């Protein structure tokens, strides 16, 4: 096998798992044995967001009120789901619309995940942990633990573990550094921007397989500007935790891979409540949303030019908003380069 030092060895067939893929479409709640993974076809993925988005002319402009339920059953024409039986939530509201479009932006990434283990590997002349990890076009050195380096992690961790959602409670079982291939160059121009930092990004682990290949993405052409709070760019938190609970760990399986990314935020445009962005106006290279909860400032690193901000988790002012910690967001893909991978137990609570 894999001279692969072991704990990248059992990351890879974490994120190569099958099963788990299904586990997740089953938590949104489709149908798999009508609609199975081998099937979800990017084609029919794009297909209903595009559906999604008439929905959204049709609820946010009145409507003829029985189209509003012939494109919700195109979506289920569409979507199999396992519903199984209840009562469907039929797409005239902008909540079930994004419940909806999050499942996609999953199926997305699982597809990427599925259609990446059929590629390469009938071996053997290479062997299983190899071939995946090769069509990461990533490379995973395992950081050195004792170190500093992953102390600073750690700490990071620590520190913004949040003052509300403290049951579960975290901690580190690996740190993976990362270099995706090309990207430090994509991100060149964003290299001396002003104003520029770690965040976190959690998401299902089921995903990853596809962040590793393509980095982070924006949203499809297709996606509602409405189905996201901030329109259609990447999004980033300061707090360990409003990423962590972004990858879906549970008691049946409380592992979570969380990323560590560096974005170019520049002059960030602030914003309490949702905001469908497409567009960031002439100025502004960022969304932040604001939240009450910031990482204290009284704390801040700054290495490489880039700020850190593992800060415990104090009162900003600001009362007046939907958001309870910041959010960060941006517009175009070369604007963040992911820097650390963490294997993370979530060890849950009584
Ligand atoms: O760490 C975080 N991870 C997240 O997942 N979200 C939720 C928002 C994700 C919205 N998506 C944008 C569209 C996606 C996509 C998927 C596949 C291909 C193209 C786009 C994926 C995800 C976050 C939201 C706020 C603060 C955060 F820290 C996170």
């Amino acid at each position: 096998k894999s001279k692969l030092p072991k704990p990248v060895q059992d990351l890879i067939k974490m994120i190569f798992d099958v099963e788990s893929m299904k586990k997740a479409m089953v938590e949104y709640e489709i149908d798999l044995q009508k609609m199975p993974l081998g099937k979800l076809s990017k084609r029919q993925i794009q297909a209903a967001y595009s559906i999604l988005s008439e929905v959204q002319q049709a609820v946010s402009q009145g409507s003829s009120d029985s189209q509003i339920l012939d494109l919700s059953n195109r979506f289920y024409t569409l979507i199999p789901h396992d519903f199984g039986m209840k009562k469907p939530p039929l797409l005239n509201n902008a909540d079930s619309v994004q419940a909806k479009v999050e499942m996609l932006d999953n199926l997305l990434d699982i597809e990427v995940a599925y259609s990446l283990l059929r590629g390469g590997s009938d071996d053997s002349s290479k062997d299983p942990i190899d071939v995946n990890y090769e069509k990461l076009k990533t490379d995973i050195k395992v950081v050195d633990r004792d170190s500093e380096e992953a102390e600073i992690i750690r700490k990071y961790v620590k520190n913004t573990h949040a003052t509300t959602h403290n049951a579960y409670d975290l901690e580190v079982i690996d740190i993976f550094k990362i270099e995706r291939e090309g990207e430090c160059q994509r991100y060149k121009p964003f290299k001396q921007l002003h104003n520029r930092r770690l965040l976190w990004h959690g998401s299902r682990t089921t995903n990853f397989a596809g962040i590793l290949s393509q980095g982070l993405r924006i949203a499809p052409p297709e996606a509602p500007v409405t189905g996201y709070m901030f329109g259609k760019g990447i999004y980033f938190a300061d707090m360990v935790s409003k990423s962590a609970n972004y990858c879906h760990t549970s008691q049946g399986d409380p592992i979570g891979l969380i990323l560590l990314g560096e974005v170019a935020l520049g002059n960030m445009y602030e914003l309490k409540h949702a905001s469908h962005i497409s567009k960031l106006p002439k100025g502004k290279h960022s969304v932040k949303g604001l939240g009450k909860t910031t990482p204290d400032p009284s704390a801040n690193i700054s290495l490489d030019g880039v700020d850190v901000p593992l800060g415990t988790g104090i009162s900003s002012g600001v009362n007046d908003t939907s958001l309870l910690y910041n959010e960060y967001i941006v517009y175009d893909i070369a604007q963040v380069n992911l820097k650390y991978l963490l294997k993370l137990k979530f060890n849950f609570k009584t």
